[PDB]
């Protein structure tokens, strides 16, 4: 009787159809796979807004045990969820061109490395012929495609010295190629390492909006990249009066000596936002996970952490979360927050 | 500075950019059409879903006296609202392609008839290729002189059967409104376009919840998908029943039988017959047999055609008041005004008086 979705036959309509139907109560979902069953409360995430090009994305989370959280435009969705310690998509567009071109930009990698036990870490998923989603474990992935070290060594820079709606407006980088259900899980891990912070939804609301830039870094070093971006932002007419919102450059690659992004750091305040300086640059590849968050993190105060299992830790590692204290109270602090408050 | 819509180069990314801003505590946007002005306060209705194909729109109102309301799709979106009596509504598609279509699908009825004022009946919007559309409705039928569509008796008494009559278990207003889902079926060989189709099911839905609070009780939820079932000939009651026949032989329906149906079309049936339903065949409670059906036109002159057949669905009788949605001859407006019909609608979906509004 409880709605489920089976993992061996996943489509794009299989998740439309039971995500549309989760009220503002939510829905128990049963995920099913072979050896594999988790029941999910699944609520609509009414703390944050997407727009890719126009589009609208809304966003899905489980319960904190359901480790699970989707994606749902009219062209794409996504199920994630952990299991095992292991962070797993299932990536489904609707039209059967673009889930083609998807399933062969995902399995075109392990071509290469056709090494033993790659369903595990890739797989498209057929009707129980043509995809109709492909399963990612990214854990799996990078060990078996071997990727070079991506990480944010100085990736920040200074200056010399009713939720509050927040837009953070993406923008795509003249001539680069970003795909929707990448960039939207980089919002979605942005917005939720932020609302997870003392009680943050309570005090800001995250829209995410995507349009193109004529901009382009003149270069692949990130720092002029950023101060480049900065500058065409405070040069463009048409971003008048929006000087006071978040912006992200982004692309799908990453900038010299593999920097994922960058950003300015400490950049933004809810009273004092300014002249774009709340700005940075992120990747938006599915192999990396919360790049965009790290950069927000950074934009909203952050520093590096000690922690290796830190969101803000120098290095990537994948952790989607921040666990400092002290960037915890000053990203709040920097959103409206203060200790009477709470949580 | 308040927001504003300018309706003299309203487009679909005008729109979206408003509305995609609307949050829970609402928004004052200003239309603005050279002199005139309206401030209305808009929200996002969060009562009523909508999928046409999968495709998500979403509903939104102005305030009682602001006489607005919006639709929007990643396709298209609606502002449709009420001037000195007269139904005007702006719809903009989001692709250029689409938006010429849709243009020239609308200037197309108005190519045999040049009028003087065409322009308030019929407006394309630009700023070479056309933003948006104006159509007022009520001046559009006027100058188009279409033939007088109507409903005659567009209703089946649904069937029923000797039984006992059990006692009523008098119920609660419940926890969670009720998801009842109101399936249409574009019929087979039929084109409806989603401006249309989506304000037909945004009147319907506000047709509902404006009786006795109905939204403690109900969130409509829309699905539009096609169907091979096409009516055997013009004739509107035998097209019903072979519609709700279709229904009950369909193995992909089984598990369904207790939601709404409607078969859609653009056009109308013989008689200028415009959507015909089986009276009073949706109750919460015994929901059954794809009993609760119906058929509707869906073309943008003849507004409420499916709110009035959802009334006929929920027990609603022919009213009347001229100004009520269920006279039983077309006249446009959206609202139930018979109390009795009120009632009946109510308690179908599990309202008693002792609940209030
Ligand atoms: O629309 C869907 O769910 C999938 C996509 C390819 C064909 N069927
Ligand atoms: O086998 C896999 O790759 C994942 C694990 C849970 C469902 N499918
Ligand atoms: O193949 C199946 O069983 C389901 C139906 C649509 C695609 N996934
Ligand atoms: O998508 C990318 O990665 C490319 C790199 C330079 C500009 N954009
Ligand atoms: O931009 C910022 O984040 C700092 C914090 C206090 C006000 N300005
Ligand atoms: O809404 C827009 O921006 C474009 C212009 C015409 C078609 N759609
Ligand atoms: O004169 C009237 O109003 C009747 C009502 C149904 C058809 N014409
Ligand atoms: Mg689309
Ligand atoms: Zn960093
Ligand atoms: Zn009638």
């Amino acid at each position: 009787v409880t709605a489920s979705i089976d993992l061996q036959s996943v489509s794009y309509t299989d998740l439309a159809t039971q995500l549309n139907d989760v009220s503002d109560f939510g829905k128990m979902i049963i995920l099913k796979d072979n050896g594999f069953n988790r029941q999910v409360h699944v609520s609509m995430d009414k703390r944050t807004k997407i727009q890719l090009d126009n589009e609208n994305v809304r966003l899905f989370n489980g319960r904190d045990k359901d480790s699970t959280n989707f994606i749902l435009g009219d062209e794409f969705a996504v199920l994630r969820f952990y299991r095992n310690g292991e962070s797993i998509s299932y990536i489904a567009y609707k039209e059967a061109q673009m889930m083609n071109e998807i399933a062969e930009f995902y399995a075109a990698p392990f071509k290469k490395t056709r090494a033993i036990n790659e369903k595990e870490a890739f797989e498209c998923i057929y009707d129980s012929k043509y995809p109709v989603s492909v399963k990612i474990n990214v854990d799996k992935a990078k060990k078996i495609l071997n990727l070079p070290e991506c990480d944010y060594i100085n990736d920040y820079i200074k200056t010399p010295q009713e939720p509050k709606t927040v837009y953070v407006i993406c923008l795509r980088e003249n001539g680069s190629t970003v795909y929707p259900n990448e960039v939207s899980a980089q919002m979605q891990d942005a917005a939720n390492s932020v609302y997870a912070v003392h009680g943050l939804k309570r005090y800001v609301n995250l829209h995410f909006v995507l349009y193109t830039t004529e901009y382009a870094c003149p270069s692949g070093n990130a720092d002029e990249g950023l101060d480049g971006f900065t500058a065409s932002l405070k040069a463009n007419p048409k971003a008048e009066g929006y000087d006071d919102q978040i912006y992200f450059l982004i692309r799908w690659g990453t900038w010299d000596n593999n920097i994922l992004g960058i950003s300015w750091l400490n950049s933004y305040n809810v009273n004092t936002a300014s002249d774009f300086k709340a700005s940075g640059m992120s990747t938006t590849q599915l192999m990396y996970p919360g790049v965009m968050a790290h950069e927000l993190g950074h934009i909203l105060g952050a520093n590096h952490a000690d922690d290796p299992k830190d969101l803000m830790y120098s290095k990537y590692t994948g952790y989607l979360f921040h666990l400092s204290e002290k960037n915890m109270d000053i990203i709040a602090k920097n959103l409206g927050w203060e200790i009477a408050d709470g949580d």
